[PDB]
């Protein structure tokens, strides 16, 4: 029963899970001028030629779009990671308004809406081993503003109606993530966490400097999504994201300028 309410949002997910008050809980804002850049830092390599999207949930907290990681298809290698992870799904944070939705935030500018890809680490077999690791997981974390259109998005909006309550499902085969992302991989990246309960401290966060661009006409869509069930009262999916929370004893690191 977390959600993202007044009753279970956020503020309250310490009482389930201790660990929301942990030493290294994520979001954050990232400071662009404290920022490091670090020139040891490598390109990220995002191969994802042989993705193979498998279906679309809606989990009742976001959707997620989910992929066959049973082979080595959808990589993310390089950048500050130390081997290969595995993309397992996606999913969006977005907010009621075009002012807000990313947990993520650059220099306390919030926007429209954050996409999550999420890789586990091979070395840990599967992703239920890897979120109990401190280098378990990668995120991509790619910033959305409202303008143009993103054609590649279109897939995913148009399967939304079908997928409206919680715990509803599509077949969603043959979806191409490439299409979501930036021209520019320059990334800053840091130690962190699950933005969502049980906001396991397992996460390297690598979050795009480069928004994509999507249109108020697809975000929309997003928004009319529902939390709860089929057959129970409507409560929009608005407002899914975490706050940034302490840095603490963190270094943001910069791959640019
Ligand atoms: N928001 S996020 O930090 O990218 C993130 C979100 C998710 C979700 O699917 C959010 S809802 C959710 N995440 C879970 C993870 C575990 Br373990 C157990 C139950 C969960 N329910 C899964 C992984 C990551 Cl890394
Ligand atoms: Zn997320």
């Amino acid at each position: 029963h977390w959600g993202y309410g007044k009753h279970n949002g956020p503020e309250h997910w310490h009482k389930d899970f201790p660990i929301a008050k942990g030493e290294r809980q994520s979001p954050v804002d990232i400071d662009t001028h404290t920022a490091k850049y670090d020139p040891s830092l490598k390109p990220l390599s995002v191969s994802y030629d042989q993705a193979t999207s498998l279906r679309i949930l809606n989990n009742g907290h976001a959707f997620n779009v989910e992929f066959d990681d049973s082979q080595d298809k959808a990589v993310l290698k390089g950048g500050p990671l130390d081997g290969t992870y595995r993309l397992i799904q996606f999913h969006f944070h977005w907010g009621s308004l075009d002012g807000q939705g990313s947990e993520h935030t650059v220099d306390k500018k919030k926007y429209a809406a954050e996409l999550h890809l999420v890789h586990w680490n091979t070395k840990y077999g599967d992703f239920g081993k890897a979120v109990q690791q401190p280098d378990g997981l990668a995120v991509l974390g790619i910033f959305l503003k409202v303008g143009s259109a993103k054609p590649g998005l279109q897939k995913v909006v148009d399967v939304l109606d079908s997928i409206k309550t919680k715990g509803k499902s599509a077949d969603f085969t043959n979806f191409d993530p490439r299409g979501l992302l930036p021209e520019s991989l320059d990334y800053w990246t840091y130690p962190g966490s699950l933005t969502t309960p049980p906001l396991l401290e397992c996460v390297t966060w690598i979050v795009l400097k480069e928004p994509i661009s999507v249109s108020s006409e697809q975000v929309l869509k997003f928004r009319k999504l529902n939390f709860n069930g089929e057959g129970e009262p409507e409560e929009l999916m608005v407002d899914n994201w975490r706050p940034a929370q302490p840095l603490k004893n963190r270094q943001i690191k910069a791959s640019f300028k």
